[PDB]
């Protein structure tokens, strides 16, 4: 599936933008984050899926409803963002 879609439609837009900051990180700043890291995108697209906290701050992005290869597609998008 196409990311752009899935950004609006899993809800990721009600917490995250690509340049500011809202509930969650920037895209932006979270591909600076990971810039060319070895492994990232896995290991983004298990955070999508299953949850995440501490990295950004200390509140929780809760757990997705997403599927292995929606999360896959996701988080290829984000790393794309720099
Ligand atoms: C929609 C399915 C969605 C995506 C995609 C997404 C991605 C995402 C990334 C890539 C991160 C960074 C994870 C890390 O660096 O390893 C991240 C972080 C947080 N998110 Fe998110 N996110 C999506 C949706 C949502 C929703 C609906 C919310 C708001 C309820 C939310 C929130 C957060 C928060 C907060 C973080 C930071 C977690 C941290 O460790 O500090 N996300 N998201």
């Amino acid at each position: 599936e196409d990311p752009e879609v899935l950004f609006k439609n899993k809800g990721c837009v009600a917490c995250h933008a690509i340049d500011t900051k809202m509930v969650g990180p920037a895209y932006k700043d979270v591909a600076a984050k990971f810039a060319g890291q070895a492994g990232a995108e896995a290991e983004l697209a298990q955070r999508i899926k299953n949850g995440s906290q501490g990295v950004w701050g200390p509140i929780p992005m809760p757990p997705n409803a997403v599927s292995d290869d929606e999360a896959q597609t996701l988080a290829k998008w984000v790393l794309s963002q720099k």
